[PDB]
RNA sequence: CAAGCCGAGGAGAU
RNA sequence: AUCUCCUCGGCUUG
């Protein structure tokens, strides 16, 4: 029951016989199905062909591939040939390289594949070559840049490539290549200024694939015109005249403790630069291993995030973030125990703490502003998106709709999503979980979605009634793709965001950027086939060379391995806390101290199961790792400062394989008994 | 369900 | 060439 469009024929005419190419449309455009119908079309000539049919699809979002197994490939093919789907949630009870030549339609995640092929390099295990597959299918194309996954892949691709066109005239024998395909929607641009450097752009994209075109629709192109609706944009401006009183008095207390440490911003406040600097500042101290440098620069800091998100937030949340933080340091401390700077910085904030808390309550916003063209849209509906920077921010919109009436009165749904991962102060969301709360949407139970960039790529949805910004512009793709979730015939694009800052400014970029994109495809579509090679057999060299280079110097980069030259120290206090030599390491991965001469310094604390340390002071310092029956005591080198044995060279990585210095794994035959 | 390692991209600054 | 903030994927342990 498979079926075609004619603009979708069109576009994959050349591909429908080689021509291994890249694909351009605008967003469910019915792409999936075109890949399907090749899918199909490519195994079938094979099977006339009496030659192995071998498919691969590969997406970068792990949601991706259950949505394309689940309603596009395997119904339609099911009954033809073998399916499945793979990725970081299933269980590849086989292997990949097994079922690479059993279900002969594969589904999967990038980095499986390339995680096999590294595997065969290293001969570990068998693994996959390229040649094992006959047609690699790829999506969102345009991810395909300078240390991308997929680029490491067609770097694969075009070195063997290479080698081939070496053989042509060397000798007749050649290694197979897989045909290659692209699809997307926007190849996108570095951010190019000039629609020269755009089409160059484009150009190493495709070399990049081994393209032979991009190859867009014009006969059919009205047709899909009319097919498509593309949203009303919106702009929304609120400026933050109001809330003077709260912040300004937040605002104070910084410029009281700039005071009373002499820290210069030479910058505003409410910023990156003031971050920044206050991060630098903490550097120098460590450098120092000097108090009421560090630990003042990362208050300050901590201060000027509550004021960052103040710029588009609640102040209450402001003041449930410090209010937790003191609260932690206040146990951190009282623990230690059971000096004159954090006396003053805690008192300091105690003092204003509960009034504070009181001016919170008061209204005076970009939020009201916000509510309010939200309320509107549902009533004219009688579905919803929101887009934005912070997981956080999803959550305190969802507060906000939960706590407000008006929502209630209109009835709208609403719940918020975050991305899969632990971000350091967010409840991870589960796969699964974002599954559940998709489907909510999808089945009309959640009227209101809330996401961050993992919804503005694929995330397909027969039709949605609203899009809204709020305060979030990085870089056209992004936006462009946003746009495209719209996906109902008539469908609202919005976008807010304060008036002072230059984020209206970037959205015309954007716009300007979408207008460059087609002045650039149509003048290398009608380009010469012979000058398209030559520029693209330079772009793969040079890719390829600049690859050999890059690996060169990380060869280089890592080859000391030194056992013991050093001495750890705590950041806050710059107090031994462990040796070069008393360390030892498992699953290759973490760091310990036994030894419990150690064990007379570090404090133990757990609060709501790996228990966490702390300093002497009161300084954090990593977790209690269960690893068979011990308990060992794991650090965070994030947490701690170096000393070399020579010159006392203070230095600071936060990464153990930032030093190239080794050290030994463990053996449990020490602590037998 | 918790914790940890690595790689990547983009926003901002040098 | 380099630093900070937000997102993706994979890997391990409980
Ligand atoms: N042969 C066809 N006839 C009509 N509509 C189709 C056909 N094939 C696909 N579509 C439409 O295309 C949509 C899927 O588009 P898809 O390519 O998956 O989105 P995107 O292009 O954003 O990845 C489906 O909602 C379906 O209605
Ligand atoms: F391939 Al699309 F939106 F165009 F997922
Ligand atoms: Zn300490």
């Amino acid at each position: 029951e498979l079926q075609l469009r004619p603009y979708q024929m069109e576009v994959a005419q050349p591909a429908l016989d080689g021509k291994n190419i890249i694909i351009c449309l605008p967003t469910g455009s019915g792409k999936t199905r075109v890949a399907v119908y090749i899918t199909k079309d490519h195994l079938d000539k094979k099977k006339q062909a009496s030659e192995s049919g071998k498919v691969i699809v590969l997406v970068n979002k792990v949601m991706l591939a259950e949505q394309l197994f689940r309603k596009e490939f395997n119904p339609y093919l099911k009954k033809w040939y073998r399916i499945i789907g793979l990725s970081g949630d299933t269980q590849l009870k086989i292997s990949f390289p097994e079922v690479v030549k059993s279900y002969d339609v594969i589904i999967s995640t990038a980095q499986i594949l390339e995680n096999s092929l590294l595997n065969l390099e290293s001969g570990d295990d068998d693994g996959v070559q390229l040649s094992d597959f006959s047609l690699i299918i790829i999506d969102e194309c345009h991810h395909t840049n300078k240390e991308a996954v997929y680029n490491n892949i067609m770097r694969r691709y075009l070195k063997q490539k290479l080698r081939n066109n070496d053989l042509k005239k060397q000798n007749k024998p050649a290694i197979p290549l897989p045909q290659i395909l692209g699809l997307t929607a926007s190849p996108g641009v570095g951010a190019a200024k000039k629609q020269s450097e755009a089409e160059k752009h484009i150009l190493n994209i495709c070399a990049n694939l081994d393209a032979f075109t991009i190859k867009t629709v014009k006969e059919n192109l009205g047709q899909l015109k009319h097919q498509i609706k593309e949203p009303c944009k919106k702009f929304v401006i609120a400026d933050d005249t109001r809330e003077n009183p709260f912040k300004e008095k937040l605002l104070e207390i910084m410029a009281s403790i700039q005071t009373y440490c002499q820290k210069s911003p030479m910058s505003d406040f409410g910023t990156q630069h003031y971050e920044q600097w206050a991060i630098q500042m903490e550097k120098k101290a460590a450098k120092d291993g000097n108090r009421k440098d560090r630990v003042c620069a990362e208050h300050l800091r901590k201060y000027n995030e509550a004021l960052q998100i103040n710029d588009t937030i609640r102040m209450i949340d402001a003041y449930s973030h410090l209010e937790t933080f003191y609260t932690d340091e206040k146990e951190k401390k009282f623990a230690v125990l059971n000096d004159e700077t954090d006396e003053f910085l805690m008192n300091l904030f105690f003092d204003n703490k509960k009034m504070l808390k009181k001016l919170a309550e008061n209204p005076k916003e970009k939020l009201i502003k916000l509510r309010n063209t939200i309320l509107e849209q549902f009533t004219r509906s009688e579905r919803g998106i929101i887009f934005t920077k912070t997981r956080q921010s999803t959550y305190a919109l969802s507060q906000w709709i939960m706590e407000n009436a008006k929502f209630a009165e209109v009835g709208v749904k609403a719940h918020h999503l975050i991305g899969a991962g632990h971000s350091s102060e967010v409840k991870p969301m589960t796969q699964t979980e974002q599954k559940e709360v998709i489907s909510k949407f999808r089945t009309g139970e959640i009227n209101l979605l809330i996401a961050t960039t993992v919804a503005e790529e694929g995330l397909d949805i027969k039709e949605c009634n609203i899009v809204i910004r709020y305060g979030l512009v990085t870089n056209e793709i992004a936006m462009v793709q946003a746009r495209g979730r719209a996906r109902a015939d008539e469908s609202t694009y919005v976008l807010v965001t304060s008036s002072g800052s230059g984020v209206t400014e970037r959205e015309i970029v954007n716009d300007f950027r979408e207008k460059m994109k087609y002045k650039a495809i149509n003048r290398v579509q009608n380009m010469k086939p012979e000058e398209y090679a030559h520029k693209i057999l330079e772009l793969q060299v040079q890719s390829i060379l600049e690859k050999k280079m890059k690996v060169k110097r990380s060869i280089a980069k890592q080859y000391n391995d030194n056992p013991s030259l050093i001495t750890l120290l705590c950041k806050n206090c710059s107090m031994l806390v462990c040796s070069g030599e008393n360390i030892h390491v498992i699953e290759k991965m973490h760091h310990v101290n036994m030894t419990p001469e150690f064990k007379g310094l570090y404090i133990v604390r757990e609060n709501k199961t790996n228990g966490e340390i702390i300093c002497k002071c009161g300084q954090a310092w990593g977790t209690m790792m269960v690893h068979k029956g011990l308990d060992l005591p794991c650090l965070k080198i994030r947490n701690f400062v170096v000393n070399f044995k020579n010159n006392s060279p203070k230095k600071q990585y936060k990464k153990w394989v930032e030093l190239p210095i080794r050290f030994p794994d463990l053996d449990y035959s020490e602590y037998c008994l």
